């Protein structure tokens, strides 16, 4: 089926992720491997693997150069890649050439100890670069209208540095290939439910994409990583984001709209789906109607983390002002399978009922670190897909 796919790294690609930090107790290798074993075992889903997609020669040669250690050969070989190759045009539409040099540089500089530690949250192996790109390849090179991909995370990656387990911003590049693959740019909408703020992806959209039409609903808790609240955004947009509702502000910069759903200020009303994701759906219910009666299409991007679950034990989702948040507060500020299952079910319903307006869906794995929590949430996620987005058997 070209209509939907589910993307995991291959054996080799996943294997070259050891020592790569996660905000949990396991490295990113175990973490992603566990999810992949589950996804392969859950019967028959349309599952694609980063080993089968072969890149053009010049990519395979930049890779090869990285392996033998010639930092000037790699630096040069990459500089001379075709400016119109599908990967690279999107890659350098969001990432500075100096960052990519420094990165290639780190991968090779890493080959000694098998790993090069940049800062507390950023490690690279020799093959980090090959995988980051072999990942970005397969998503770019595959015509799936509803893409769920399980790889290394992205919404903290900046146009110019890496931060917090993120090395490049695969989401923004995927938006790049959408502005250019379409005749008229699609109306963009992002909903990122990872409990840590999409600080990175946000900077890249203010900087390089403010002219595209993007509605970006960013759900996070200004109390965990990275401690940034509305005052911090004000200094970022050097404007003052107006309050639209449940202590949630919006900023406009040219054609980009950024909504900050802060989970501290937005607490839940006894029973019913968490107000944070009800606004996420009120705004995606509307963005669909706007683009219908205007005729344009919509590309829908879900950079989703599960550390926003109440059942997350990772420090970066649960250590709130000096102590670990507890089961009472956790249920008033985080999400439970009730909330999530409703959300995913609603999202796909809007899609199925508006395949004339909603165009592509891309869901990409950000946070969610506790093993028994994320394995349960995944089973939920796979079951809603098996029901809504797959032809029945
Ligand atoms: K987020
Ligand atoms: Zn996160």
């Amino acid at each position: 089926s070209e209509e939907c796919a589910i993307q995991i790294p291959s054996e080799i690609d996943n294997e070259q992720m050891q020592r790569m930090p996660a905000g949990g107790e396991e490295d990113q290798y175990l973490r992603i491997k566990h999810m992949s074993a589950l996804i392969k075992k859950y019967g028959d889903l349309p599952v694609i693997t980063t080993q089968e997609t072969r890149l053009p020669y010049y990519w395979l040669d930049l890779f090869a150069a990285i392996d033998e250690g010639d930092t000037p050969k790699a630096h040069a070989l990459f500089h001379l890649l075709p400016q119109d190759d599908i990967i690279l045009r999107a890659l350098r539409a969001v990432h500075s050439e100096d960052y990519l040099y420094q990165l290639i540089k780190y991968c090779i500089q890493a080959k000694h100890f098998g790993f090069k530690q940049l800062n507390a949250d950023l490690v690279v192996t020799p093959k980090t670069f090959e995988i980051l790109i072999r990942d970005c390849a397969t998503t770019l090179f595959n015509p799936a209208k509803a893409h769920f991909s399980f790889g290394l995370p992205s919404h903290h990656a900046y146009t110019q540095m890496g931060s917090g387990f993120c090395l490049i911003n695969k989401t923004a590049m995927l938006m790049k290939q959408a502005e250019l693959s379409s005749a008229q740019p699609p109306k963009f909408v992002i909903i990122g439910t990872d409990v840590n703020r999409d600080n990175g992806l946000c900077d890249i959209l203010r900087h390089s994409f403010s002219h595209l039409s993007i509605c970006h609903i960013d759900v996070f808790d200004s109390r965990v990583y990275p401690q940034q609240d509305f005052a911090y955004i004000n200094n970022e947009f050097n404007s003052e984001g107006v309050d639209i509702g449940k202590n949630i502000h919006v900023w406009h910069h040219n054609n980009l709209n950024y909504y900050a759903v802060d989970l501290s200020l937005t607490s839940r009303k006894s029973v019913g789906v968490h107000p944070a994701l009800l606004f996420a759906l009120e705004q995606l219910k509307e963005s669909i109607r706007e683009a219908k009666a205007k005729g344009q299409k919509i590309a829908l991007y879900l950079p989703t983390g599960w550390d926003s679950h109440e059942d997350e034990t990772a420090y970066c989702g649960k250590f709130v002002n000096g102590r670990m948040m507890g089961k009472t507060a956790a249920h008033q500020f985080r999400f439970n399978d009730g909330d999530l299952g409703y959300f995913y079910e609603s999202i796909f319903t809007l899609y199925n009922e508006n395949k004339d307006c909603v165009d592509t869906i891309y869901w990409g794995l950000e946070g969610g670190y506790d093993r028994t929590m994320y394995e349960r949430e995944l089973k939920i996620l796979l079951q809603v897909i098996e029901k809504q987005l797959l032809p029945k058997d």
